[PDB]
C-alpha cells in the first residue's frame, strides 16, 4: 500500500462568511491505493 | 451601579460576503446591573 499526502494542515479561518462566528476551514489532502498486489492476501469467510 | 465592559471597540469590514458592498462591521461589548441595592434609591409617582 503506498500512501501520498501533502504533510500539513491548511487552516483558513473565515470571521466573514458566517458573521459572528469564524468558521475555521482546514483541510489536508491525501491519497493512496494498493501498489504491489501481490504483498497483500485475505482472509474471506464464504467457503 | 457596577459596568463592566472590555475597553475597545472591534471593526471587521468584508469585501467578500456581497462582492460590489463592503458590509462594515462594528462592535463591542459592555454588561452590567446594580452591585450594591443600598446605594440607589428611586422616587415613584404614585402615592
Amino acid at each position: 500500500y503506498t500512501i501520498a499526502e501533502r504533510p500539513d494542515l491548511r487552516v483558513l479561518r473565515d470571521p466573514f462568511s458566517a458573521k459572528p462566528h469564524v468558521l475555521f476551514y482546514a483541510s489536508k489532502r491525501v491519497g493512496g491505493d494498493v501498489s504491489d498486489f501481490a504483498a497483500i492476501k485475505l482472509l474471506k469467510f464464504a467457503a
